[PDB]
């Protein structure tokens, strides 16, 4: 049979891209078998680490392979031999929140709609394996084209003050570091609140340790200016204290959806 796994002589790394949790990241190109020049990101696990931290890596790895969602960064391969590579695709046009900051003056709602749409139809594949995501905000997010976003990389903390992004959390996961598939619908509202106003940060107005007294008294997002009322009806149920009163990402594909059907046809007249 033929080889299967990408040659590490066919990947060259270029540069440092940074600091990731296991260990370095590169930029590389990684050449296939039509010749073609394809980008990468190359994560690598120090050798040195615990051998539960070199399981949890490749963990991650296997996760990130097997997912293969239009709508989730995709895995171009993984060297196991050391020292071992996980090669991402890199994507020019990078993050969305910065992509959504400097296009702000010509993007159109339909398409904030769209990516959130496709963020959520992502969030429905790991709800129905009961996967916790912990990190769906807009610079988490990676712009493939101007037609397609992409969800990246699982939050740090499953692996096991760390920097959370209280701004973005539940109260369940600030409060008592619940994390479960509500938790993420929590969240997702709150990317959804990121998009539909071109990458604000939330709560930017705030200290991270003022936000759970926020909330606690009612208190949410406001209204994004050019935020569909029924999108923000959507987002404030999203942010019920109550976890088992959210809706489940499978209704709120369903509701995105004819959202962005509506908005489609409203454009029109
Ligand atoms: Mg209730």
């Amino acid at each position: 049979g033929p080889q299967y796994g990408i040659a590490r002589e066919d990947v060259v790394l270029n540069r440092i891209l940074g600091e990731g949790f296991f260990g370095e990241v590169y930029e590389g190109v990684y050449t296939n078998h039509k010749g073609e020049k394809i980008n990468v990101a190359v994560k690598t696990c120090k050798k040195d680490c615990t051998l539960d931290n070199k399981e949890k890596f490749m963990s991650e790895a296997v996760i990130m392979k097997n997912l293969d969602h239009p709508h989730i960064v995709k895995l171009i391969g993984i060297i196991e031999e050391e020292p071992t590579w996980i090669i991402m695709e890199l994507y020019p046009y990078g993050e969305l929140g910065h992509y959504l900051e400097r296009n702000k003056n010509s993007l159109k709602v339909l398409t904030l709609v769209l990516y959130s749409l496709q963020i959520c139809k992502a969030m429905a594949y790991l709800e129905s394996i009961n996967c916790v995501h912990r990190d769906i905000a807009v610079r988490n997010i990676l712009v493939a084209s101007p037609e397609c976003v992409k969800l990246g990389d699982f939050g740090l903390s499953r692996y096991i003050v760390t920097r959370l992004p209280i701004k973005w959390m539940s109260p369940e996961s600030i409060n008592f570091r619940r994390f479960t598939t509500a938790s993420d619908v929590w969240m997702f509202a709150v990317c959804m609140w990121e998009i539909l106003s071109f990458g604000k940060q939330p709560f930017f107005w705030l200290e991270n340790k003022d936000v759970i007294g926020v909330l606690e008294k009612g208190d949410r997002l406001p209204k994004p200016d050019l935020c569909p009322p029924v999108l923000y009806t959507l987002m404030t149920r999203c942010w019920d204290y109550d976890p088992s009163d959210r809706p489940r990402f499978t209704e709120l594909v369903c509701s995105l959806s004819d959202v962005y059907q509506m908005e489609k046809d409203i454009a029109m007249e």
